């Protein structure tokens, strides 16, 4: 009767609380996730336990065994029933899962160290002093990876050849290099995570220029799950009362350093 | 399966949220006890559905008819299967009803307008110039009236005849009547309620002298419940994990006014 509720950790949307070595369950963990997932499960009446994925992915195909990955993986198997995370509504995700109205706005953005000498997606694709990348599997690698458009078909074919490689593992891991590198490293990401950075100490790093994109992150559920309707409902009450907005508050802002 | 779990509006325990006319449910109130009640549903492993206790007491049992009012009423009858409330832990409602080991430890207390010429029960019961009173029902008005100390003896004998009525319906209206009567009226109620006004603008309280006696809030259920056991472990491990004293703090202090 529990239905398994599978995320990611990642800032500010799942993190471990301080004491969560004499914590069990859902108690372990905190963050505008934790808190959205809680709300899900009241509105629509379920009991829920959170499953960290164990891979750490969002979810991605092999082209090679054509197996998923991530969390979409989790679903697609029929390891968890719902995910509740910052992952990204694509036309090859909805392909195998199916997603509710959106419950936050995004788009890919340029994250820089402060004094760092680019203002857009254009000023990095013609230059190459500095260094600039993705999470190494996630659905902006994917944007670069599939554009047609001139200027980011050039960023693809830089950052796919760039040595050391400009592959980050983790989006923390991104952010310590923007951090370390003098300015010689921007990390592309989305506004969400870019946003919430931008409000943490030491607070030396920007978000410049617009989005490449607009998108939204969905709570996601497996094709034909007898949840899909509820969740989706649940998600627009939780909009239109004001709890999103809330939380986003709670979880950026609120708590913000700079 | 739903336990229901009677409680009373009484500020910082339990509160109506800001927008409770769009929301149903549990979600209408927040405050400290609705935190407990979740901490307790959680650990205890119960699905729950707060109640506000129709006649807005605490408990008492009416001479002439035997019958036993407030929350400890809805436990005697059945209404309700625990309270979670500032319920104080009496002999008399312990012949009734069980208790949870303290999950917040109190007093009685005075409570007066900054400037009051009163630096104990002593000094209130010496004189007349300033009124005092208690809650016209609950453990504290008891706490008086079955007294054989000399100094409260005294003390209820004033009250119990006193005009203008020195007893209020609401803690609330004894605050208000404390800070609207010149330092002409001091209320006696329990320390944490005093604690909890002493940090709330206009700060124009305080609370003076030690208390006049050592007790505690407990969760009651009716007796012989097969929630009792399970209740009162799970109180035990919100206090040695720090829980309680967080709640405590989030509630009096971190909020603080003055
Ligand atoms: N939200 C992205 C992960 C982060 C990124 O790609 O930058 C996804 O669902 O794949
Ligand atoms: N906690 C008290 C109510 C407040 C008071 O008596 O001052 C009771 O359980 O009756
Ligand atoms: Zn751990
Ligand atoms: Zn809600
Ligand atoms: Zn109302
Ligand atoms: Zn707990």
């Amino acid at each position: 009767r529990t239905i398994v509720v599978t995320t990611i950790l990642e800032s500010p949307y799942v993190m471990y609380k301080k004491n969560h070595e004499q914590l069990e369950g859902n108690e372990r963990y905190e963050g505008y996730c934790v808190d959205l997932a809680y709300e899900i499960a009241k509105h629509v009446r379920i009991k829920y336990k959170l499953s960290i994925v164990g891979d750490g992915k969002y979810g991605a195909r092999d082209p090679e065994t054509k197996i998923w990955n991530g969390m979409v993986g989790e679903l697609v198997y029929g390891r968890a029933d719902i995910a509740v995370a910052p992952l990204t509504i694509t036309l090859v995700r909805e392909e195998v899962i199916d997603f509710s109205k959106p419950f936050m706005s995004l788009g890919i953005s340029i994250m820089i160290k402060k004094g760092t000498p680019i203002e857009s997606a254009e000023d990095l694709a013609k230059q190459t002093e500095i260094a600039y990348g993705t999470l190494a599997s996630g659905s902006t690698k994917e944007f670069f990876r599939r554009s047609k458009i001139a200027v980011y078909e050039k960023m693809w074919s830089y950052m796919k050849s760039a040595e050391p490689s400009v592959f980050t593992k983790t989006t923390a891991d991104g952010v310590a290099r923007v951090r370390k590198s003098k300015g010689k490293f921007a990390f592309l990401l989305e506004s969400t995570m870019n946003e919430y950075i931008e409000q943490r100490k030491p607070c030396d790093t920007m978000k410049v220029g617009g989005n490449l994109d607009s998108k939204g992150y969905g709570v996601a559920t497996p094709k034909g799950s007898a949840l899909g309707n509820a969740v989706n409902l649940a998600v627009l009450k939780l909009n239109e009362q004001g709890l999103l907005d809330k939380l986003k508050n709670k979880w950026w802002y609120d708590k913000g350093e700079c």
